[PDB]
DNA sequence: AATGTATCTT
DNA sequence: AAGATAACATT
C-alpha cells in the first residue's frame, strides 16, 4: 500500500511511479530504517517527505534545489527550513541576507520556518533526503531527479533555483525552453572558502529571488511573497 | 581572535 | 575517497 511510500496522496499520483520504482523506494526506506538502529539519521523517517505535505505539485512556482539536510538536528524535512524554536543556521542567514539585500520590503524573520513559502508553491528539495548525524551521497539520487524531470515535463514555466555544485548537476534534467535555471554557489559559508577561485556565481549578489518572480510575473503566474514569514 | 559552518584538486 | 583551502558571521 501506497501509505509506506511515505509521500503525500497528491504526490503519489502527479508522479506515478511504476511498480518497479515503488519497491526500489520502499527498499531504500527498508534500508534507511535499518541504519536507524545503527546510527543516527537526519531527518526521522516522519519528516522525509515533508516538503510533498506542505507543496501541491500542481502549485509549484519556483523550485529551491540544496545540497542535503543540516546535521545538527535542525533537518525538519523541508529543505533550508527549521522550527520556529530553533536557530536559524548559517545558510538560512545567507538567504536571509540576499533577500534584505534584493527584496524590496522584505525584513529577516526572528524564526526560521519556511513553511509559508511551500503554501506558495515552493518546492524545498534537497538532491539527496537524510544525512548521517555530523554524508549520504546511500542512493537517493535516482528519486530526486525523477521529482526534477517530473516537474519539468509536467508543469510549464516554472523557475529552478540550484545552490552548489551538486544542485547544479541536475542541470540537464530541467528543459531550459520551458522553464528558467538559475545557478549559484550554496549559501553555506563554506562555499565561499571552497571555490573563491570558482566560475560559478557567488550566492551573495546572486538576485535569485527578483529574478524568479519577474519570470512569473512575465509568464502571467502570481508571485512568490518572500516576505510573508513569521513576524 | 577563536569558532563553526563547500569547492576543487589529487 | 580525502585533504588543502584561509571565507566570514557570529561569538
Amino acid at each position: 500500500d501506497d501509505r509506506d511510500l511515505l509521500l503525500a496522496p497528491k504526490w503519489i499520483s502527479f508522479l506515478s511511479l511504476s511498480s518497479f520504482l515503488k519497491q526500489k523506494l520502499l527498499s531504500l526506506l527498508r534500508q534507511i530504517r535499518e541504519l536507524r538502529l545503527t546510527t543516527t539519521v537526519y531527518p526521522p523517517q516522519d519528516k522525509l517527505m515533508w516538503w510533498s505535505h506542505c507543496c501541491d505539485p500542481e502549485d509549484i512556482k519556483v523550485v529551491i534545489l540544496g545540497q542535503d539536510p543540516y546535521h545538527k538536528g535542525q533537518a525538519t524535512g523541508l529543505a533550508f527550513s527549521v522550527d520556529p524554536q530553533c536557530q536559524v543556521p548559517p545558510s538560512l542567514r545567507s538567504i536571509f541576507r540576499e533577500l534584505e539585500a534584493s527584496v524590496p520590503n522584505f525584513s529577516t524573520p526572528s524564526h526560521g520556518c519556511l513553511d509559508s513559502w511551500a503554501r506558495q508553491g515552493v518546492l524545498l528539495l534537497n538532491t539527496v533526503l537524510t544525512v548521517e548525524k555530523g554524508s549520504h551521497e546511500l542512493g537517493w539520487d535516482w528519486f530526486t531527479s525523477f521529482i526534477i524531470s517530473s516537474i519539468s515535463s509536467k508543469l510549464e514555466h516554472c523557475v529552478f533555483l540550484l545552490w552548489g555544485r551538486k544542485a547544479i548537476d541536475r542541470t540537464p534534467l530541467i528543459n531550459a525552453q520551458k522553464h528558467l535555471v538559475l545557478t549559484a554557489q550554496h549559501p553555506s559559508p563554506l562555499a565561499s572558502l571552497g571555490g573563491r577561485h570558482s566560475r560559478w556565481p557567488r550566492f551573495q549578489g546572486c538576485n535569485h529571488f527578483n529574478l524568479a518572480n519577474d519570470y512569473l510575473t512575465r509568464h502571467r503566474r502570481e508571485t512568490v511573497d518572500w516576505g510573508l514569514l513569521e513576524q
